[PDB]
């Protein structure tokens, strides 16, 4: 299946664009494949999910019907060769919509070692 | 906007090179290359770095649709990735069959890419 | 200096080819009537000199037309029909082309069209 | 990549003439020069007659930069010999100064500019004294 | 003489496997045999060599002591029943080794109609 | 043409034409190349030989004096896309000539998956009196 | 490269001024610009101030092409602070049209143009 | 009078272009004017010549026949606000041309403090 | 066929044994090449061990030097106190797939026989 | 300390003469200065030593009391503007002496990008 | 770190001349000369060939600091290069203003170099 | 400045191949240089010619336009260290050929001490 994604201001990291594109297409396999073997997805509020297999199972049930809408981002390369990425935008679900900051850390080979979402909103929690 | 899948190719950089080339994101395409990454177009000499590359693409690559059908990718001893991709290039005047070659570094940046036309006795 | 074309003396046509090869796309578009149409081979149909000049600025970079010969006819309405056959070489591919044109009474290009011929035609 | 805006000149449909203005406007001084016959002459308003396309492209390369011609309307005649006379009137602007202009052209049987001349037309000068 | 037949990732087309196998074992009459009667082998530098007989002579003198090491390749079937094959790898001669793209076009009967070698740039800075 | 791939009545599958031509020319690398990675040559009296490398090795030692003279063959296409081929003929070595049925099985890509030999009644078993 | 015509201007003997006109007329826009201080300002007519030689030279390259300055006369005075105030009057010709002009120049102790300004003499 | 000088690669310093242009057109008064009050001209071989009056004098009688043809030069500004200039080229006379290095040192105000010629030949 | 022998000029080199070394090499004629050596003359090819005597050398050149074209461009020659001649020649060795730049080293005895020759390639780390 | 600067037949490239003159004089800092910033001296048997600082370091401890005696050499200029130099002769250090081929490559600025040493003959 | 640039001078031989003299590398300086190259110092007669030149430099040029400020260069018809560099030379006993002249052959060896003293603080009373 | 000879069967002695290759090229100066200082060339019928200078001079006037075509030869080494060579073939001109036997005696340094030619034929 062919997938589409809106390009994200300040980001040309291909792993990051693919992460968003796959997610909005339902290809949770391709999304989880972007993680390294021991890569960790922390979603909002729930505990960390490890490895492509568990990650892709998590997405299959929970991440259906969410549309990620990243507007902008920044990427910096640390001393150890890892890449740190911040991306801001909106999530839209079938109930309501929120503002979101997505955090990624990629290895020397651009596999997602970990990613963490935080909502942009103050003690309504 | 517009990431077509390519049989046998799942490498995000490769899919996006063709995706961005199909839009007018010659800067987005260009950014996929390493700082000293080379783009040898067919018949011209090697164009070094994302800046030159995005310049080249802005004047010459307008109105071209790459239509990659299939590809294979292999990992060398040095960690580098070798990719071949085949398919069509449609221009306003004619459609040709094309082999795209790519070598990626350990960081998935295109170190070099080369195009070879598929066709026999065609002069200059 | 404006090369001749066997069988063709009609200035608008000589000027059409000469201006394209030298990349003078404003000159090329100026030959068209206000509502003149350039139908390139695979795409829509481009109206007016402003549009036409734009299109020629992006796609027709690197092109060389090589008309060999032509014919021309004058219709009952005062218009002039011109057929010019030859080769068009771009950085990808060279093709055998037949340019069709229709000038009005003032010798402005009302519309032009490009048609392909053959070359890879073995068959049994 | 220059934006190309092609005027459209009232009463003038002779393509060589529409090219002439189109070319000058966008800086294709080579194209402009191509429009002349081999021994064709361009008389700009103040200097002497410049001969042949090679010279004319030189002259236009250094002098005509930045210039915007704005031909408004025109007339044309076809002579007994097959030549075409053309008169086009309008404004020529520079970033320093704008005047009103009559461009004269003559074309040979082959629609090449044999000669073109510029004539300046009175602008707000008060002979009203 | 020890014969080492390597797989070629993505390539299972027997004529193509044979071409590489024969070259490496120095069976250049077998290599030539894979071509159509009017088949053309274009080496990288010299002009086109026509027919099995010429091809076999050429390989007898020039191709001695070469090792082709194809890595991977792709293929495509045209409408005319022909097969296009693109194979990429290294060719080593012990004086020098270069990276190469082999192109092949096979007719309906799997005979090589024409094959070309194209060199790929190696360390060539500025 | 000096270099020759002889036809075999009934047989147009090129893998098979090449199998016989290469055997007869001694080009055992070319022959072994026809087989898939895990292809098996079962010679008539010995156990199966697996993979091109082994098959070339075998043919280098045991098939040096050999002349296959295939006469005719047939082929069929199974449900799975494999091709079955039967080719009957004579095989002459320096020690003895026999009547032979060669069997082949080709994958979808026309590589030899397996081949077998089956001896046929010869001129002298036919002297059954 | 260019030959430099250091035209006399009645009333003006300051070389920076003579050279400002001379370099302009020879097409030497980088020479002209060099006459300014590092933070010197050229106020052309109608557009805003342009600061520094590089910027000035750049501006001159695109806009000043084709123009002959024809200064006729000028006057200079030295201020208490050691600066020099110069007015020069005359024409600026183009191939299409001539305007009368007043060039103003203030120079520093080191004969650099710290600023210049042009005023056209007319009233549109 | 209109004064002529073929441009000098790497030099835009006006006092320097004036010097050569005045020299060539014979205006030795104007040349001398470029010097500070105690400015020195060292011509080839002979001693210093101090101030405009002496310089003009000197130029009137010796320099009449010479076309200086400077081709290139360089200028840099020392810490003392002075400018140092090297200009190289040919000096033609009606009998013979030689290659020349001209040296100039300018004060803050761009007057020539001192200038020195040197021939490039080895007879 | 007796090969036609092409005695290409080599700028700076006039010693026939050296001009003929290349010329024979190019013609096949490896036996003629080998004859240029003294009885105990040594050919050190690149990477491999030294090879002694015309017999051994013609054997070696028969199997390895097939389809190589030496392309010597210039050279220099000096005569030592002992009457021997020291020659260096630089140039290209072309095969049908690739070329390298080459320095040939030669030492000739008083009788212009090659007592030893050594080749070195000019590239790589 | 007496310095002796021998001519090298066939070789007039100054960097190369300096390399040898310097080495034989104990001026390793100078020798090292001949190399580009990222230039490499490969000595025989050991691995490559990058940069002048390192190269001077190396030469200070290991290279004392070596006398290079180059005899003759050839040079070439490549398409890229680099120079390749091959120099042959003897290295002597009293206790034992060997025949040597020095190899050099210079950039467009005549700095040494890499130099290697190859030992030659006498063993058999 | 080594090899200072000189305004307007890109000729490596000249850069190397100054750098080497400043550090006491008279061997490196002398080596820039052609075999028959001449160093005319300002008061003495000309010194021929690298061996002599290094000798001269060993006993007269120790303690010198040359401070070239700028220079120019021209290529003559015969392919020779002509270089003029001006600046200061300070020794322990006194400083001077100097014009260094150089002539290079086609191969950028120094054929000859000459020193001209420029007028210093000499008041003309 | 390349010269060539067809391979001579049984001969690899380089002085001998050069003699023929120089001769056929017209390079009679080089042919003469193969002889020792007191080397003698006895041509057919005429008296012996001594030394390269005389030899080259002779060859300049008499050897013009003759192509030697040696087919086979033998070489032996005597007890004195000299080399005795016999070569047989044709000597052609554009009119008519004759069969020839060349004899050569070389010194230890492979210089031609003497050569003699004989016609093979019983006419005249």
């Amino acid at each position: 299946p062919n997938i589409q994604i809106k390009s994200i201001a300040g980001i040309t990291e291909p792993t990051i664009l693919q992460y968003f594109a796959t997610l909005n297409a339902g290809e949770f396999a391709a999304t989880a494949a972007l993680f390294a073997v021991d890569g960790v997805m922390y979603p909002p509020f729930e505990s960390g999910i490890v490895g492509p297999d568990a990650i892709a199972a998590y997405l299959q049930q929970e991440a259906q019907g969410i549309k990620a809408e990243p507007q902008q981002g920044l990427a910096e390369t640390s001393e150890d060769g890892h890449t740190q990425v911040q991306v801001s935008g909106k999530a839209q679900t079938s109930w309501c919509g929120v503002n979101v900051l997505w955090l990624f850390t990629l290895n020397q080979e651009k596999q997602i070692i970990h990613t963490q979402i935080k909502l942009l909103a103050s003690p309504q929690e």
